[PDB]
DNA sequence: GCGAGAAACAAAGA
DNA sequence: CTCTTTGTTTCTCG
């Protein structure tokens, strides 16, 4: 999941948990949780769940008043609410059970992480990650965003994803920006001209917002209906009819128009 | 790669190059030559390499009289010897060619670097590093080394890896010689005892030269090594210490990953 | 001071 | 990027 699946998730939760009471957190698989699970379970049995944001990809969740729980999904990560005799499935990890009901945290890879946080060490903890502003025209700044393209050789696909220019992107809505963008995935950061930096910088607002609106994409979301190049590998591009591409970039799947994008 | 590596490097060359002449230099990254590539090619071509020094992590070429070739392998770098007609690597960048096989120089990360220096300027390379003494009993001075100490306020791991006080530790044995000196990576230099100063000395020494004696730790020429089984906490979190039973932690100094026991090294 | 970060880069690991 | 980590050194930040 991605940024847009991940405020899916947030919203859905809200709507659902805030104001329960958790009445226990078990574990197969404590080891999820970096800070200590004992630790945990000590400190958030019987407290109320008050409120759950998210900063990129990152869920916090305001549990009592002195911490929070950053949880991130990373790959396949995946919370569901069941009744309370719901039987286990495979990947289930952890539980946070209500009085009518829980919440399980089940993850095929096993990658992802719980991180009990002191309430003050919340923005230290953000921006000891170097994570990149909201991918909002209120805090994504196009000048800043330039400053640091023009000054980096980096290829534009691989830096976008490492977050700090901009949180939210994954493997997908890279491929979709940059197409929207008309940019090669392999373009040189600094070989951007300053109209395709001020594309870049909009298209990466409108199509994350835009996914957010339609509730992600799932491959219950409907963003995957406008999807223009992940999973297109053959088809014709819709703006020009060029069969769309799929190449290796730094490692990961990366489709796009030879046409529309060239380097 | 650490002090060890470089050394059991310089040894497997000095055996088999010294006194080839190179007859070509080809490069398919250029650019981790500094000096310029094409000085460097229009220099050594053609005359023969009559040495192979190290001082700290650098390789020191003796290739003819007026010019020196400083490598420094930094992560990943390596060298072997292929037969002419070798293929391509991935990662090769740079080749020396002899009449009867080829040196080629690796590094999947392009961290490594070449340097042409005037045969007269290779002391002052050094010293204008600061590069410390070599970890062997007559050149590492205790002495020196703890009033250095005795004077700062820098964490000691980060400390022993910028390669001042003494050179040639990197991220594997300077978790080790902490661990034999039972002195925490985090403890301030100025806090070390005179004893705990003495310890850690002797133990740089001892490890760096069994480390050598066995031809280098491989981990992932210099690939026969056997030290890696002899590691007492580098890559062991999770395991027990073997000299008190506790779990090996780790965590994060000045941006290192860094294996201790808690139970012998407090801070 | 100092320590922290970042740059240079690619691929493996969890 | 899902993100962190890695056998180094040099450099700028706060
Ligand atoms: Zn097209
Ligand atoms: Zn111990």
């Amino acid at each position: 999941p991605e940024l847009p699946e991940v405020e899916t998730v947030r919203r859905e939760l809200e709507k659902r948990i805030v104001g329960q009471k958790i009445i226990s957190i078990e574990a197969t698989y404590p080891r999820m949780v970096l800070t200590g699970f004992e630790q945990l379970k000590k400190e958030l049995t019987g407290k109320i769940i008050q409120g759950i944001i998210r900063r990129g990809k990152y869920l916090i969740f305001e549990i009592g008043d002195d911490f929070r729980l950053i949880s991130h999904l990373r790959m396949e990560g995946k919370y569901r609410l069941a009744t309370l005799d719901a039987p286990r499935e495979k990947h289930d990890h952890l539980t946070m059970k209500f009085s009518d009901g829980q919440l399980i945290y089940a993850d095929v890879r096993k990658f992802g992480t719980w991180e009990l946080i002191s309430t003050d060490q919340v923005l230290p903890y953000f921006l000891n990650k170097k994570i990149g502003p909201e991918p909002t025209y209120e805090d994504f700044d196009e000048k800043l965003f330039r400053e640091k393209l023009r000054k980096s050789t980096k290829k534009i696909k691989p830096y976008l994803l490492e977050q700090t220019l901009v949180a939210g992107l994954g493997n997908i809505y890279v491929d979709e920006v940059l197409w929207l963008a008309k940019i090669h995935p392999e373009k040189e950061a600094n070989q951007l001209i300053e109209s395709s930096i001020h594309l870049l910088h909009d298209s990466i607002i409108e199509i994350l917002q835009k996914a957010i609106k339609l509730g992600g994409s799932s491959i219950t979301g409907k963003m995957q209906n406008e999807l223009q190049v992940y999973g297109k590998t053959g088809e014709k591009c819709s703006r020009c009819g060029a069969e769309i591409q799929k190449i290796k970039v730094a490692g990961r799947g990366t489709h796009f128009c030879p046409f529309c994008q060239q380097k």
